[PDB]
């Protein structure tokens, strides 16, 4: 189990060392047979080489099974040109690895409806996973353009593109609930035509998957009116974007939220909040997204499913017995990764 | 004050006549001098002239200050070819009077919040009115076109465009509760930026109006976190699309919404249901929707904001009083009718 650790910087360092706990125990447990090394990134990189994404970690990243990946950027590197500022770092990064496929999560854990924006009886069950296109679609789609009398953005989709992401959005299935869910406009755009059609095609190569087709506006009122009739849903760039956001505040809490991004090179797991660097250091970081970013690790890269969940229970029951400071609670990171060790026995 | 009143089909004209049995009634009283006249639409014209619009109809709007829609189409209709079908009378209705603006308001009505999808805290308060630009984006931006191997289409604007919505979008505003937000991806999208610097400028004329810009990503966020912040939000045609079926959604049944779609033409004032056959007659039509279709085109065709504000008001309490039988209640539709006009007064 070849991992490359980029703790990155604020909050990251404390959050990965909480998520290397787990790994490290369920190591003297299963003897999974890990192997890492933390690599200079983000900020952190920048201070001693002067660039985010220096190569003893391009080459570092290049050869682990997977990229655990911490916090970025703080506003000290917030305003350097943009070729090294530390933002340029996850894009070279992606890039380089040819991620293609953008995972987010959203879960109503058993016992935290409360947090949840919506009422107790629609939030008590939301698993859903938002898997969205990061490469093509109307922000990369030329032409493209402004003036004084109008603007204009191409959104453009070829077979190739579609078909990867349909594909990872089927085999994450197969691991979930076996339903899957494509979101388009194909009533009124081309495009959505086009995607409804290739994911279609791509379904044949997995009959076991309930696949089912819902636009994009129609999606928006379901997520809110009824969340837990969904598993994956997989769909186009933008539309990608505001789904995930509009999937992201049913929860209730950005420090639960873990990420993923798969695609050709090495699979980068991470957490979507952001690096709260005037809480760095103090100790008091909520790890649960970093654990649950290491769950995901598990089940995608290395395809543990089993030990994913085993570990998404323990920080289940975790939350609920020792909330961190905003959850409400005390237990900070060091606190928090123990009593989630407790019941990962 | 002429108004043309096109009722439709199924709950169409039972809908309808409760909204003009209080115009009428609010014309005695405030002394209006309401002058309405029923055209055929939709099915009902088929069945009297083979098309859903025909010439005497289409005069009938012209001579009108606001057309007062009821529903349209249904089943004896839904098996005629495309040229004719009640769907088809609307977008010539709508091409006709140059509609490019469409003003959907969502609303949690005190005491009603249980129905809302939202906790009680959160979606009390909500008065959220969507303005969407229908003539343009990319729905109808060129080049557009499908292959073998990809898909494109173009999202294009221009000044014109943008300047005439943001407009309806202010004046809106000011009869509201003055803010205004403008909802883009200008981060990233050409158009995006246009649509912002365009706003910009038009809202340098309503100096009283505040304007916040806010990004598509994050609006899907907002609405449903803490929708009781906002008044007018105004937006482009597929973004618009989606925020408007999101905002739907929150005040908790589809019976109690309202539209409208200003233009150079002739304005139109709609309910968001459907025809409804399946209840066509047998009273428990719930008028809500429509008498807020009439009230909606007092403050927008003619400004009577106040006697509009009186109108919603009166529909409000008579919901908790007399609630309809779709909203756990009992009240028939002449029955409810009457506890508004009882309210009126």
């Amino acid at each position: 189990m070849k991992v490359a650790v980029l703790p990155g910087d604020g909050i990251g360092p404390e959050v990965t060392e909480a998520a290397l706990k787990v790994l490290r125990a369920l190591d003297e447990a299963e003897g999974l047979g890990l192997a890492y090394e933390v690599f200079p990134f983000g900020g952190a990189a920048i201070d001693a080489f002067g660039e985010p994404f220096p190569e003893p970690t391009r080459k570092g990243v290049e050869e682990a099974e997977a990229v655990l990946l911490g916090s970025v950027g703080g506003p000290k590197w917030d305003g350097l040109p943009r070729k090294i500022r530390p933002e340029t770092g996850l894009l070279s990064l992606r890039k380089s690895q040819d991620l293609f496929a953008n995972l987010r999560p959203a879960k109503v854990f058993p016992g935290l409806e409360r947090l949840s924006p919506l009422k107790e009886e629609i939030a008590r069950g939301v698993d859903v996973l938002i898997v969205r296109e990061l490469t093509g679609g109307i922000y990369f789609g030329e032409p493209r353009g402004m003036s004084e009398a109008e603007a204009w953005n191409t959104e453009r989709y070829s077979k190739p593109e579609v078909e990867r992401v349909a594909r990872v959005a089927f085999e994450a299935a197969r691991k979930r609930r076996k339903h899957v869910v494509s979101v388009d406009k194909a009533n009124v755009l081309e495009v959505g035509e086009f995607w409804r059609k290739t994911v279609e095609e791509v379904g044949r190569g997995y009959p076991d998957v309930a696949l089912e087709h819902q636009y994009v506006d129609a999606m928006a009122m379901h997520l809110v009116r009824s969340p837990a009739r969904f598993d994956v849903v997989v769909t186009g760039n933008i539309f990608g974007d505001i789904l995930s956001d509009l999937a992201s505040v049913l929860p209730g809490s950005l420090g639960l939220l873990p990420s993923a991004s798969l695609g050709r090179g090495t699979p980068v797991f991470e957490p979507v909040h952001g690096s709260a660097p005037d809480i760095a250091g103090k100790g008091i970081a909520n790890p649960t997204a970093a654990i649950l970013s290491a769950a995901m690790m598990l089940e995608h890269a290395f395809g543990l499913v089993e030990l994913a969940r085993k570990v998404e229970d323990a920080v289940a029951k975790a939350l609920l017995e020792t909330p961190p400071p905003d959850l409400g609670g005390s237990a900070g990171t060091e606190a928090f990764t123990a009593t989630v060790l407790r019941h990962l026995a």
